[PDB]
Parts: C-alpha cells; structure tokens; sequence
C-alpha cells in the first residue's frame, strides 16, 4: 500500500509511535517518506547484501528474516515478507526494537541525514490527528 501523509501519521499514532522513545509523530513520518516514500511494498538491496524492507526499510540483516542475508539475525522474529504488508503492526513494533536499540533514530541513516534537526512537525502538520 502507498499510505497518504496524513494517513500514514494517524495508523503511526493508533501505534503508539508519537513520542516513542522521545521522538515525536513527525520524525517518524519523515524517516518514512525518504526511506519508502510511504510504500509499505518498497524493498532495497543494501551494499552488504542484506535487504531493507517496508514502509521503515528494516534490513534484514539484524531484524528480519528474509532467507538470503548470511550472518543475519532476525531480532524482531518475523520473515521479511511480513513487514511489507498494507497493515503497518509489524513495521511499527519492530521500529520500536530498532530505536530503543541505543541510538535511537540514528539507525535510520536517512532519519539522521534528511529529518533530524529540521522542521519534522511539518510532516504532520493540517493532519486531523
Ligand atoms: O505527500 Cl508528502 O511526500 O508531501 O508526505
Ligand atoms: O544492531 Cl545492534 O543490536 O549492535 O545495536
Ligand atoms: O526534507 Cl529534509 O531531507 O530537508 O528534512
Ligand atoms: O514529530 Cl512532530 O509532531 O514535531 O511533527
Ligand atoms: O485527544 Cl483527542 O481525541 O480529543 O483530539
Ligand atoms: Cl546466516
Ligand atoms: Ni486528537
């Protein structure tokens, strides 16, 4: 599914992502724009041949299982496959593992390149949330 902004926000919310570890709706609704464009169906190979996959781009060398990443380790437990759904729960609760992982948002490289410091309340701003 290719979620609307404001769509993506609102199920992001229902999720219990607002202020999850300290970061506001709008840092996740921006990692996600520039990670999938909003495409819960977008996979990318990464250099080291595991795959990113979903709406957050979760790259199956630590999170998901995917069959095909040597080394990998499927810290969320779910195939890869499951974080491609039009339905975001699996995204959202591993993203949650993810960001509580030290680090915090930093793990989305283009979080930290594209959305932090910046004006992230834009992206959820004239949303009835
Ligand atoms: O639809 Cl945006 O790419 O302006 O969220
Ligand atoms: O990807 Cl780790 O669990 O070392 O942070
Ligand atoms: O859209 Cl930025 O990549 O200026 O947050
Ligand atoms: O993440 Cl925000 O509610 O500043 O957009
Ligand atoms: O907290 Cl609200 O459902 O009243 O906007
Ligand atoms: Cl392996
Ligand atoms: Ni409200």
């Amino acid at each position: 599914k290719v979620f609307g902004r404001c769509e993506l926000a609102a199920a992001m919310k229902r999720h219990g992502l607002d202020n999850y570890r300290g970061y506001s709706l709008g840092n996740w609704v921006c990692a996600a724009k520039f990670e999938s464009n909003f495409n819960t169906q977008a996979t990318n190979r990464n250099t080291d041949g595991s795959t990113d996959y979903g709406i957050l781009q979760i790259n199956s060398r630590w999170w998901c299982n995917d069959g095909r990443t040597p080394g990998s380790r499927n810290l969320c437990n779910i195939p890869c496959s499951a974080l491609l759904s039009s339905d975001i729960t699996a995204s959202v609760n591993c993203a949650k593992k993810i960001v509580s992982d030290g680090n915090g948002m930093n793990a989305w490289v283009a979080w930290r390149n594209r959305c932090k410091g910046t004006d992230v309340q834009a992206w959820i701003r004239g949303c009835r949330l």
